């Protein structure tokens, strides 16, 4: 257990594959393309008890997940930019929503409404 930044109680999925994430300028997306690797491929989220909507699942998602890459490394010797932050938000939210998704149908199969 940890609760370095909230996280008592907090999870962390296994490794993900990287979304894809199109803003539209030219400089974003190579971007994204370029700096991958600088990025968490897992995602830190709550369990999904009574509620857990998307809302504010990622809400807490990119909080912590950000939280615990950013916040945890821009004192340690990196000093993540707003820009490659911008860019890290939708990753989370992209990979997050994916989480979601899989304990959301865990939790589902006994709320069932059909």
């Amino acid at each position: 257990g940890s609760v370095v930044g909230g996280l008592g109680g907090y999870m962390l999925g296994s490794a993900m594959s990287r979304p894809m994430i199109h803003f539209g300028n030219d400089w974003e997306d190579r971007y994204y393309r370029e700096n991958m690797y600088r990025y968490p491929n897992q995602v830190y989220y709550r369990p999904v008890d009574q509620a857990s909507n998307q809302n504010n699942f990622v809400h807490d998602c990119v909080n912590i997940t950000i939280k615990q890459h950013t916040v945890t490394t821009t004192t340690k010797g990196e000093n993540f930019t707003e820009t490659d932050v911008k860019m890290m938000e939708r990753v989370v939210e992209q990979m997050c929503v994916t989480q979601y998704q899989k304990e959301s149908q865990a939790y589902y199969d006994g709320r069932r409404s059909s």
